[PDB]
RNA sequence: GGGGAGCCCUAGCACAGGUGCUGCAUGGCCGUCGUCAGCUCGUGCCGUGAGGUGUUGGGUUAAGUCCCGCAACGAGCGCAACCC
Protein backbone atom coordinates (compact mmCIF):
# COMPACT_ATOMS: atom_id res chain seq x y z
CA UNK A 1 0.00 0.00 0.00
CA UNK A 2 0.84 4.02 -0.50
CA UNK A 3 4.48 4.37 -0.39
CA UNK A 4 5.33 0.75 -1.91
CA UNK A 5 2.82 0.90 -4.29
CA UNK A 6 5.38 3.24 -6.08
CA UNK A 7 8.85 1.46 -6.13
CA UNK A 8 7.01 -1.14 -8.15
CA UNK A 9 6.35 0.70 -11.68
CA UNK A 10 5.91 4.35 -10.60
CA UNK A 11 7.71 7.92 -9.96
CA UNK A 12 9.34 10.37 -10.90
CA UNK A 13 9.33 12.03 -15.04
CA UNK A 14 10.57 15.07 -17.21
CA UNK A 15 13.15 15.78 -20.14
CA UNK A 16 13.72 18.88 -18.73
CA UNK A 17 10.23 20.67 -19.33
CA UNK A 18 9.95 21.12 -16.03
CA UNK A 19 9.27 23.63 -13.87
CA UNK A 20 11.04 25.55 -10.89
CA UNK A 21 8.75 25.38 -7.93
CA UNK A 22 7.90 21.89 -8.23
CA UNK A 23 11.55 21.65 -7.97
CA UNK A 24 10.95 21.98 -4.41
CA UNK A 25 9.12 18.89 -4.49
CA UNK A 26 12.15 17.19 -6.77
CA UNK A 27 14.59 15.04 -5.09
CA UNK A 28 17.94 14.66 -7.15
CA UNK A 29 17.46 14.77 -11.50
CA UNK A 30 19.28 12.20 -12.59
CA UNK A 31 19.32 10.12 -16.05
CA UNK A 32 17.70 13.28 -17.05
CA UNK A 33 14.90 12.44 -15.22
CA UNK A 34 13.56 14.14 -11.98
CA UNK A 35 13.75 11.85 -8.77
CA UNK A 36 10.02 12.43 -7.80
CA UNK A 37 9.57 12.97 -3.83
CA UNK A 38 6.87 10.68 -3.14
CA UNK A 39 7.39 11.08 0.44
CA UNK A 40 5.75 14.41 0.96
CA UNK A 41 3.61 13.21 -1.75
CA UNK A 42 2.18 11.01 0.53
CA UNK A 43 1.41 13.81 2.53
CA UNK A 44 -0.40 15.91 -0.33
CA UNK A 45 -2.10 13.05 -0.61
CA UNK A 46 -3.36 12.72 2.81
CA UNK A 47 -4.66 16.36 2.84
CA UNK A 48 -6.39 15.66 -0.87
CA UNK A 49 -8.37 12.73 0.21
CA UNK A 50 -9.39 14.54 3.19
CA UNK A 51 -11.29 16.79 1.34
CA UNK A 52 -12.30 14.74 -1.12
CA UNK A 53 -14.10 11.89 1.13
CA UNK A 54 -15.92 15.07 2.21
CA UNK A 55 -17.08 17.03 -0.33
CA UNK A 56 -18.20 13.32 -1.48
CA UNK A 57 -20.44 12.21 1.14
CA UNK A 58 -22.08 15.76 1.62
CA UNK A 59 -22.72 15.66 -2.70
CA UNK A 60 -21.43 17.52 -5.47
CA UNK A 61 -19.38 16.56 -8.91
CA UNK A 62 -15.39 16.47 -9.65
CA UNK A 63 -14.90 16.63 -12.21
CA UNK A 64 -12.96 14.00 -14.13
CA UNK A 65 -10.55 15.83 -16.75
CA UNK A 66 -8.53 13.15 -18.51
CA UNK A 67 -7.88 13.55 -22.10
CA UNK A 68 -4.59 12.11 -23.26
CA UNK A 69 -5.80 8.94 -24.61
CA UNK A 70 -3.78 6.37 -22.55
CA UNK A 71 -5.43 7.98 -18.99
CA UNK A 72 -8.36 9.34 -20.97
CA UNK A 73 -9.23 5.55 -21.91
CA UNK A 74 -8.69 4.06 -18.56
CA UNK A 75 -10.32 6.77 -16.84
CA UNK A 76 -13.48 6.80 -19.08
CA UNK A 77 -14.63 3.57 -17.37
CA UNK A 78 -13.47 4.46 -13.58
CA UNK A 79 -15.55 7.58 -14.63
CA UNK A 80 -18.27 5.54 -14.96
CA UNK A 81 -18.16 4.09 -11.91
CA UNK A 82 -16.63 7.53 -10.00
CA UNK A 83 -20.46 8.38 -10.89
CA UNK A 84 -18.78 12.03 -11.30
CA UNK A 85 -19.92 14.05 -14.95
CA UNK A 86 -16.53 13.57 -16.63
CA UNK A 87 -14.13 15.01 -19.35
CA UNK A 88 -13.44 12.10 -21.92
CA UNK A 89 -12.27 13.39 -25.23
CA UNK A 90 -10.58 16.42 -26.50
CA UNK A 91 -11.41 19.50 -24.11
CA UNK A 92 -13.07 22.16 -25.71
CA UNK A 93 -13.49 25.94 -24.54
CA UNK A 94 -16.94 26.75 -23.33
CA UNK A 95 -17.99 23.92 -20.82
CA UNK A 96 -16.33 25.23 -17.56
CA UNK A 97 -17.80 29.09 -17.89
CA UNK A 98 -20.80 28.80 -20.90
CA UNK A 99 -22.69 26.47 -18.57
CA UNK A 100 -25.91 27.68 -19.79
CA UNK A 101 -24.94 27.05 -23.64
CA UNK A 102 -23.63 23.52 -22.20
CA UNK A 103 -27.02 22.94 -20.70
CA UNK A 104 -28.46 23.97 -24.08
CA UNK A 105 -25.74 21.69 -26.79
CA UNK A 106 -26.93 18.98 -24.36
CA UNK A 107 -30.92 19.74 -24.65
CA UNK A 108 -30.28 19.43 -28.45
CA UNK A 109 -28.45 16.03 -28.31
CA UNK A 110 -30.81 14.81 -25.25
CA UNK A 111 -34.16 15.77 -27.48
CA UNK A 112 -32.32 13.93 -30.57
CA UNK A 113 -32.06 10.99 -28.15
CA UNK A 114 -36.08 11.43 -27.29
CA UNK A 115 -36.68 12.16 -31.09
CA UNK A 116 -34.43 9.12 -32.58
CA UNK A 117 -36.74 6.41 -31.25
CA UNK A 118 -39.91 8.05 -32.18
CA UNK A 119 -42.42 8.17 -35.24
CA UNK A 120 -39.04 9.67 -36.97
CA UNK A 121 -38.14 6.46 -37.02
CA UNK A 122 -40.65 6.34 -39.61
CA UNK A 123 -41.30 10.14 -41.60
CA UNK A 124 -38.48 12.63 -42.21
CA UNK A 125 -36.37 12.92 -45.20
CA UNK A 126 -33.01 11.38 -45.95
CA UNK A 127 -30.25 13.84 -45.94
CA UNK A 128 -32.33 15.69 -42.77
CA UNK A 129 -32.21 12.18 -40.65
CA UNK A 130 -28.79 10.74 -42.08
CA UNK A 131 -26.88 14.01 -41.11
CA UNK A 132 -28.62 14.03 -37.64
CA UNK A 133 -27.55 10.54 -37.26
CA UNK A 134 -24.24 11.59 -37.97
CA UNK A 135 -23.99 14.69 -35.30
CA UNK A 136 -25.95 12.57 -33.05
CA UNK A 137 -23.03 10.52 -32.75
CA UNK A 138 -20.52 13.01 -32.50
CA UNK A 139 -22.39 15.00 -29.56
CA UNK A 140 -22.59 11.97 -27.73
CA UNK A 141 -19.21 11.46 -28.63
CA UNK A 142 -18.35 14.36 -26.73
CA UNK A 143 -20.75 15.19 -24.33
CA UNK A 144 -21.08 11.62 -22.96
CA UNK A 145 -20.01 12.03 -19.19
CA UNK A 146 -20.45 15.97 -19.14
CA UNK A 147 -24.58 14.99 -20.43
CA UNK A 148 -24.89 14.66 -16.56
CA UNK A 149 -23.46 17.62 -15.13
CA UNK A 150 -26.52 19.99 -14.15
CA UNK A 151 -25.67 22.63 -11.28
CA UNK A 152 -22.24 24.20 -9.93
CA UNK A 153 -19.55 21.77 -9.50
CA UNK A 154 -17.28 22.22 -6.48
CA UNK A 155 -13.45 20.35 -7.07
CA UNK A 156 -12.16 19.00 -10.28
CA UNK A 157 -10.14 15.79 -10.22
CA UNK A 158 -8.42 16.48 -13.47
CA UNK A 159 -4.78 14.51 -14.72
CA UNK A 160 -1.46 16.46 -16.29
CA UNK A 161 -2.60 20.12 -15.63
CA UNK A 162 -1.12 22.06 -18.21
CA UNK A 163 -2.80 20.87 -21.17
CA UNK A 164 -5.70 19.84 -18.42
CA UNK A 165 -4.74 23.61 -17.56
CA UNK A 166 -6.65 24.51 -20.22
CA UNK A 167 -8.85 22.93 -18.03
CA UNK A 168 -7.54 24.68 -14.97
CA UNK A 169 -7.28 27.85 -17.16
CA UNK A 170 -10.66 28.29 -16.97
CA UNK A 171 -11.72 26.27 -13.55
CA UNK A 172 -9.33 28.34 -11.63
CA UNK A 173 -10.79 31.87 -12.88
CA UNK A 174 -13.84 30.31 -12.03
CA UNK A 175 -13.52 30.36 -8.09
CA UNK A 176 -13.74 26.55 -7.68
CA UNK A 177 -11.45 23.65 -6.05
CA UNK A 178 -9.25 21.91 -8.74
CA UNK A 179 -7.61 19.21 -7.78
CA UNK A 180 -5.90 17.42 -10.71
CA UNK A 181 -2.20 15.23 -11.13
CA UNK A 182 0.81 15.34 -13.12
CA UNK A 183 4.80 15.16 -13.38
CA UNK A 184 7.52 18.23 -12.39
CA UNK A 185 6.09 19.36 -15.74
CA UNK A 186 3.35 21.91 -14.63
CA UNK A 187 3.20 24.31 -11.63
CA UNK A 188 2.49 23.36 -8.06
CA UNK A 189 0.48 27.10 -7.35
CA UNK A 190 -0.89 26.53 -10.62
CA UNK A 191 -3.71 24.31 -9.11
CA UNK A 192 -5.71 24.29 -6.07
CA UNK A 193 -4.52 21.04 -4.62
CA UNK A 194 -2.10 18.97 -6.12
CA UNK A 195 -0.85 15.48 -7.05
CA UNK A 196 2.92 15.43 -7.74
CA UNK A 197 3.18 12.21 -9.59
CA UNK A 198 3.77 10.93 -13.31
CA UNK A 199 0.70 9.90 -15.69
CA UNK A 200 2.66 8.93 -19.08
CA UNK A 201 2.43 5.53 -16.94
CA UNK A 202 -0.19 4.11 -17.36
CA UNK A 203 -0.44 1.75 -14.51
CA UNK A 204 0.34 5.08 -12.12
CA UNK A 205 -3.84 6.25 -13.56
CA UNK A 206 -4.78 3.16 -12.86
CA UNK A 207 -3.55 2.94 -9.03
CA UNK A 208 -4.01 6.71 -7.78
CA UNK A 209 -7.58 6.99 -10.10
CA UNK A 210 -8.70 3.39 -8.78
CA UNK A 211 -7.21 5.27 -5.04
CA UNK A 212 -9.16 8.02 -5.55
CA UNK A 213 -12.40 6.55 -6.83
CA UNK A 214 -12.72 4.14 -3.79
CA UNK A 215 -12.16 7.02 -1.68
CA UNK A 216 -15.34 8.45 -3.13
CA UNK A 217 -16.98 5.20 -2.84
CA UNK A 218 -15.91 5.23 0.35
CA UNK A 219 -17.25 8.50 1.32
CA UNK A 220 -20.34 6.72 0.74
CA UNK A 221 -19.66 3.74 2.47
CA UNK A 222 -18.67 0.51 0.53
CA UNK A 223 -16.08 -0.11 -2.58
CA UNK A 224 -16.11 -2.51 -4.74
CA UNK A 225 -13.48 -2.77 -7.95
CA UNK A 226 -12.19 -1.75 -11.49
CA UNK A 227 -12.41 -3.20 -14.57
CA UNK A 228 -10.46 -1.05 -16.82
CA UNK A 229 -6.61 -1.39 -15.77
CA UNK A 230 -3.22 -3.52 -16.04
CA UNK A 231 -4.82 -5.03 -19.47
CA UNK A 232 -4.21 -2.74 -22.69
CA UNK A 233 -1.69 -1.26 -20.19
CA UNK A 234 1.15 -3.17 -21.32
CA UNK A 235 -0.54 -5.23 -24.42
C1' G B 1 -93.90 81.55 -75.97
C1' G B 2 -89.38 81.02 -73.56
C1' G B 3 -86.40 78.88 -70.26
C1' G B 4 -83.05 73.74 -68.74
C1' A B 5 -78.75 70.11 -69.55
C1' G B 6 -75.48 67.50 -72.63
C1' C B 7 -73.13 68.03 -77.09
C1' C B 8 -70.14 71.15 -81.39
C1' C B 9 -68.02 76.16 -83.16
C1' U B 10 -65.44 80.89 -82.88
C1' A B 11 -61.86 85.42 -80.46
C1' G B 12 -60.54 85.45 -75.45
C1' C B 13 -58.46 82.94 -70.57
C1' A B 14 -56.36 78.80 -66.96
C1' C B 15 -54.22 75.67 -69.45
C1' A B 16 -51.65 71.66 -72.29
C1' G B 17 -47.34 69.33 -75.19
C1' G B 18 -41.44 67.77 -75.60
C1' U B 19 -38.32 60.88 -78.76
C1' G B 20 -35.28 68.79 -76.23
C1' C B 21 -30.97 68.83 -72.56
C1' U B 22 -28.77 66.50 -68.11
C1' G B 23 -28.73 58.49 -64.87
C1' C B 24 -23.06 63.58 -61.22
C1' A B 25 -30.65 63.64 -59.27
C1' U B 26 -32.67 59.08 -59.08
C1' G B 27 -36.44 54.61 -58.50
C1' G B 28 -36.93 50.25 -61.16
C1' C B 29 -34.96 46.25 -64.70
C1' C B 30 -30.48 44.77 -64.81
C1' G B 31 -25.06 44.49 -67.27
C1' U B 32 -20.92 43.20 -63.60
C1' C B 33 -16.78 40.84 -60.48
C1' G B 34 -19.70 35.56 -60.32
C1' U B 35 -22.31 30.24 -58.49
C1' C B 36 -17.29 34.26 -56.64
C1' A B 37 -17.78 31.67 -51.51
C1' G B 38 -18.60 34.53 -49.05
C1' C B 39 -21.21 38.05 -45.66
C1' U B 40 -22.62 38.03 -40.13
C1' C B 41 -25.01 37.10 -35.21
C1' G B 42 -25.12 34.59 -29.62
C1' U B 43 -22.40 33.62 -25.07
C1' G B 44 -17.46 32.62 -22.96
C1' C B 45 -12.46 33.97 -23.35
C1' C B 46 -8.87 37.59 -25.33
C1' G B 47 -6.64 43.09 -25.57
C1' U B 48 -6.33 49.39 -21.44
C1' G B 49 -8.67 49.81 -26.16
C1' A B 50 -9.48 49.84 -31.70
C1' G B 51 -10.42 45.20 -32.26
C1' G B 52 -9.41 39.86 -31.94
C1' U B 53 -11.49 34.94 -31.39
C1' G B 54 -14.84 32.08 -34.20
C1' U B 55 -13.33 31.30 -40.07
C1' U B 56 -5.70 31.65 -37.72
C1' G B 57 -3.17 24.61 -38.77
C1' G B 58 -4.29 19.82 -42.31
C1' G B 59 -6.80 17.28 -45.71
C1' U B 60 -11.19 17.06 -48.64
C1' U B 61 -15.12 18.55 -51.78
C1' A B 62 -18.75 21.85 -56.48
C1' A B 63 -18.27 25.27 -52.23
C1' G B 64 -16.73 28.23 -45.45
C1' U B 65 -18.96 20.89 -47.99
C1' C B 66 -17.53 17.76 -44.50
C1' C B 67 -13.72 15.81 -41.20
C1' C B 68 -8.57 16.08 -37.37
C1' G B 69 -6.72 20.37 -35.08
C1' C B 70 -8.06 25.07 -32.16
C1' A B 71 -10.19 29.27 -26.77
C1' A B 72 -14.64 27.75 -28.27
C1' C B 73 -19.25 26.21 -29.51
C1' G B 74 -23.20 26.77 -32.38
C1' A B 75 -27.08 29.76 -35.32
C1' G B 76 -27.93 32.83 -39.34
C1' C B 77 -28.77 35.30 -45.47
C1' G B 78 -26.22 32.38 -49.31
C1' C B 79 -23.89 26.95 -50.09
C1' A B 80 -27.35 22.64 -49.76
C1' A B 81 -31.89 20.40 -49.69
C1' C B 82 -37.31 22.32 -50.38
C1' C B 83 -40.87 23.52 -56.98
C1' C B 84 -40.74 21.61 -61.52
Amino acid sequence: VKELLEAGVHFGHERKRWNPKFARYIYAERNGIHIIDLQKTMEELERTFRFIEDLAMRGGTILFVGTKKQAQDIVRMEAERAGMPYVNQRWLGGMLTNFKTISQRVHRLEELEALFASPEIEERPKKEQVRLKHELERLQKYLSGFRLLKRLPDAIFVVDPTKEAIAVREARKLFIPVIALADTDSDPDLVDYIIPGNDDAIRSIQLILSRAVDLIIQARGGVVEPSPSYALVQE
